[PDB]
C-alpha cells in the first residue's frame, strides 16, 4: 500500500521512539516535535536525537503512494551523520517525483546493553548471512557466490560493497562449505574511530578461513566512501593472532564481524580471474 525502507532491522523488545507523519510536497515542511525537517524538489531531511539513554536500532520509512522502483538495488534511504547504534540520525529520504507523504518509526534499545550481535547473526550463522540470505556456492570451487540482487560496487580489485537495509558489508575472501561458523565480533560506537583494530585467534583449529564483515557508516553522500578493511599483513598459518584493521574515511557506527574457520586452509583462496 505504501513503499517500506529499512535501516536496521527492527526487533520485538525494542523501544518506540519517535514516529510521525509528513507531507512531502509542503513548503516547509512541518516540524513534529522540535526535531527540525525539510522539504525539496529532490530530498526529505529529518534531524534526529534522543534526548534518552537509548541506542536506536531501526528506523523505518513508508512513502505514498506505492511507486515502481526496488529499493534492494539504492539506497534513498540512510543518515548523513549518526545512525545505527547512536542516538543521532540526520535521515535522509530522496524521494522520487510522485512520493508526496512519508511516515517514520525510529525504535531504539537501551544504551547500557547496545549489543545488535543476536539479531544480525541469528540461529544458523553457518548457513544465512547477516542480510537473512543463505550463503551460495558455486561449482568449480565450492567458494560463495557474488549476491545477485541487490546494491552492490565494486572499488579496487578485490573489493566488492554490499548494501541492504542500511547494512553494509564486505568479504575476506572467500568462503567454502566445510569452513565452520566460530564466533562473531562486533566493534560498538564506543570502540570505533576513524582508524580501529580488533584481535582474532588463529591459532590451530581456529585457523581463520573467512571473514564476512557488516557495519552501519554515516554517508555525507548517495555515494559512500567505502572503508579499507584489510589484515595488517598476512594471516599465515604461523601467527597466533591476526590483526583487522578498519581504516575509514566516513565514520561507522556498528561493526560485525563473523569468523569462520578451517585447519585446512593456507590463508589464501584464488580462482584463475586476471
Ligand atoms: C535539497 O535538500 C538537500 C538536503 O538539505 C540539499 O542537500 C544539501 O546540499 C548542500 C549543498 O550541496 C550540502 O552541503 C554540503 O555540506 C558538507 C558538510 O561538510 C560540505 O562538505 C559540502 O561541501 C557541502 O557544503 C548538504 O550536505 C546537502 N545535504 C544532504 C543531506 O545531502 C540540496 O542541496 C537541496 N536542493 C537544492 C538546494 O536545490
Ligand atoms: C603475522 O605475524 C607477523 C610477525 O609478528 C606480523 O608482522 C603480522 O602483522 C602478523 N599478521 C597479522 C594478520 O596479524
Ligand atoms: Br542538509
Ligand atoms: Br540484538
Ligand atoms: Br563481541
Amino acid at each position: 500500500d505504501g513503499d517500506e525502507y529499512f535501516i536496521g532491522k527492527y526487533k520485538e523488545k525494542d523501544e518506540t521512539l519517535f514516529f510521525a507523519s509528513y507531507g512531502l510536497k509542503r513548503d516547509p515542511c512541518q516540524i513534529v516535535l522540535g526535531y527540525k525537517c525539510s522539504n525539496n524538489q529532490t530530498h526529505f531531511v529529518l534531524n534526529f536525537k534522543t534526548n534518552k539513554k537509548s541506542c536506536i536500532s531501526a528506523i523505518k520509512l513508508t512513502s505514498y503512494p506505492k511507486i515502481n522502483q526496488n529499493s534492494d538495488l539504492t539506497r534513498n534511504l540512510y543518515c548523513q551523520t549518526g545512525g545505527i547504534g547512536t542516538d543521532n540520525c540526520k535521515l535522509v529520504f530522496k524521494k522520487r517525483k510522485r512520493q508526496i507523504a512519508a511516515n517514520i518509526e525510529i525504535y531504539g534499545i537501551p544504551a547500557k546493553k547496545c549489543s545488535f550481535k543476536d539479531r544480525y547473526i541469528g540461529a544458523d550463522p553457518l548457513h544465512v548471512d547477516s542480510y537473512g540470505l543463505s550463503y551460495q556456492f558455486d561449482q568449480e570451487h565450492g567458494w560463495n557466490l557474488e549476491r545477485n540482487n541487490i546494491f552492490k560496487d565494486t572499488r579496487f580489485s578485490t573489493e566488492v560493497f554490499y548494501h541492504k537495509n542500511g547494512l553494509f558489508n564486505t568479504q575476506i575472501t572467500y568462503l567454502a562449505e566445510e569452513d565452520s561458523f566460530s564466533e562473531a565480533r562486533e566493534i560498538t560506537a564506543k570502540d570505533i574511530k576513524k582508524k580501529f583494530s580488533i584481535i582474532l585467534p588463529n591459532e590451530e583449529y581456529k585457523r581463520i578461513s573467512f571473514l564476512d564483515v557488516y557495519w552501519f557508516q554515516e554517508t555525507m553522500r548517495k555515494k559512500p566512501k567505502y572503508p579499507y578493511i584489510h589484515y595488517n599483513g598476512e594471516c599465515s598459518n604461523e601467527n597466533k593472532t591476526c590483526e583487522l584493521v578498519f581504516d575509514t574515511d566516513e565514520l561507522m557506527t556498528y561493526a560485525l564481524v563473523k569468523v569462520f574457520t578451517n585447519p585446512e586452509s593456507d590463508g589464501s583462496r584464488l580462482k584463475e580471474e586476471d
